[PDB]
């Protein structure tokens, strides 16, 4: 059926539902699951794309919007739109955020 | 009108860089504004500050699940098409602690 | 506490289905509440209604770009790895009018 | 370089930057671009995955959150969290939205 799984990054240690083994054709009691081992089951034509897709989604920019009101010093209240980008270093920790801010009060 | 504003928030430094275009939409002075994240929140409507904090944290630090398709090759030589749902779980630091999720064999 | 509420908004019908759990967080009566999208907005803080409308519209109807990787095969027999960025452009109806974007040959 | 492109859904008519032709190895002046034609350039091992990925992203559920305050009849003001799912029919038109609403006022 649907296999549950958990990867521990720091160690690469991998945990697999019996469902997952059935899917991969591996053997529960014996097959020691690690990220590196997982990638050997991955079709060779696919290994490289899957690494880039993981990285893109996990380390790369996942944009997003926040709307909020601000208060000018003269008490004026503006509706802004903030477009947010995330910049992560190798580790995954935010290095910086950046983006635009649009005054929508029109 | 000064148009679109662009900005950078340094995490280590905490430094917040504003183009004069931002300062303009905020009604502030380049020369005199603290340029920090807190300073920004002091300028944000009081009724909105918690919400925004949560929405940021939710995007920068929350789970942002996704799919991946790929074939695997079983030990028995058989080829399988998989759908895999990924969930990320970070530490307060941003560092990814665990990924986790599900795989579906959709091989027909 | 009645806990989590779940809800469905029918588009054609405009009908809005609430579990009693929602009615509970809203302080309303199942038997007496109109169960429509407008009714919902009348119950939403006045300072928030425009924002929410925009955020919905932005998610349901806005561009939601994405990536796709795949190999192509040139007429000359050569194999290439592509990165493709997709942007969707809908009609007020939701119907997708155009997709559009970019492709990068990342073949090494 | 980076190729620009536009697909017109209703017709499947396809528009291609010269950049795109260079990439696909096709010939600007002659090669008539359509969605169906595009898919013939797609590697055969990839054709099927690319269709499912398009569909998933374009017709499928793209969840999202909205936070907002409500007003109980007794003037009480609650902060809620709304989790939104989108349900599209074949056409792409929203059939319905659905989801949860969580009272955060704690």
């Amino acid at each position: 059926g649907i296999g549950s799984w958990v990867l521990h990054m720091e160690s690469g240690r991998l945990e697999w539902s019996q469902a997952v083994h059935d899917i991969f054709g591996t053997d529960s009691a014996t097959f020691d699951a690690t990220e590196d081992a997982y990638f050997q089951r991955v079709h060779p034509d696919d290994r490289a794309r899957v690494r880039r897709e993981l990285d893109r989604h996990v380390l790369g920019d996942r944009p997003f919007d926040v709307e909020y009101r601000i208060v000018r010093p003269d008490g004026q209240v503006r509706e802004l739109l903030e477009r947010n980008h995330i910049q992560r270093q190798a580790s995954g920790q935010v290095d910086h955020l950046w983006g635009t801010v649009i005054d929508m009060t029109e």
